[PDB]
């Protein structure tokens, strides 16, 4: 109950969300949340003992790691910005979260609203079958300033619309009309070809378990504008500075 181990590992699975959007894989996010866990058995007295759980989770993960630190991955400003969007933590619990006042936090979140107005909008493939779902999420991503150039709702019409279209990220349900994987219909599309690859799914925390190859980025339905956002920023980011 107060035990150290049932505090922490209900919020490990979001925790690494929050390292693979940092990070920008899942073998570099895994292994921060990992490096973690071995630094409260050399010293279990760091986690805080008066925090809510999820909340001293997040402030140890960001207290060891960012004062190769997280700031060098993704600058704070756009972690402040996924605390709040992609997280679900309020001002305050993500000001807390990266130690900091009220004022330096909102500062933050402006800054990464202004480096995100300043990315090169994109060309967005959906894969998505149930209609109420691909109507909202091309709505967003369009809102976003981004561009939806065609919604597959099948594995089979996916292959055609992907080499017909050449899109430049893909948002795709990790689950499809035959029960069949989003995940294997993207992988085997894609092959060798490097696109970002953002999944959508009711229940993120099952491609979280680090226990085996899980994606790096998991909108969570129901979904909202700023998760969108801060996601598809966060991808274009990383294939920025992978291409140059």
């Amino acid at each position: 109950s107060m035990s150290l181990s049932t505090r922490i590992a209900p919020h490990l699975p979001y925790l690494r969300r929050f390292a693979r959007s940092v990070t920008g894989s899942q073998s570099s996010g895994d292994a921060y949340v990992s490096a973690m866990l071995e630094a409260l058995v050399a010293d279990i007295s760091i986690f805080p003992r008066a925090s809510c759980d999820r909340i001293g989770t997040y402030w140890l993960f960001c207290h060891l790691f960012d004062q190769a630190k997280l700031s060098y991955l993704t600058p704070r400003a756009r972690q402040a910005f996924l605390l709040i969007a992609v997280e679900g933590f309020n001002e305050q619990e993500a000001s807390e979260i990266m130690n900091l006042d009220a004022r330096d936090f909102r500062k933050l979140l402006n800054q990464a609203s202004i480096d995100i107005s300043q990315q090169i909008a994109t060309q967005v493939m959906i894969i998505e079958d149930e209609p109420l779902i691909a109507m909202d999420i091309e709505q967003m991503v369009e809102s976003l300033g981004h561009q939806v150039v065609g919604i597959a709702r099948t594995r089979k019409e996916a292959v055609v619309m992907y080499h017909q279209k050449k899109p430049r990220l893909i948002l795709a349900d990790i689950q499809l009309a035959d029960n069949s994987s989003g995940i294997d219909a993207v992988n085997d599309i894609l092959q060798n070809d490097r696109i970002p690859v953002i999944f959508i799914t009711a229940f993120p925390e099952r491609l979280l378990t680090g226990e085996r190859p899980e994606p790096t980025f998991l909108v969570t339905k129901p979904f909202n504008p700023d998760m969108v956002k801060a996601l598809i920023s966060q991808a274009l980011f990383f294939k920025e500075n992978a291409s140059k």
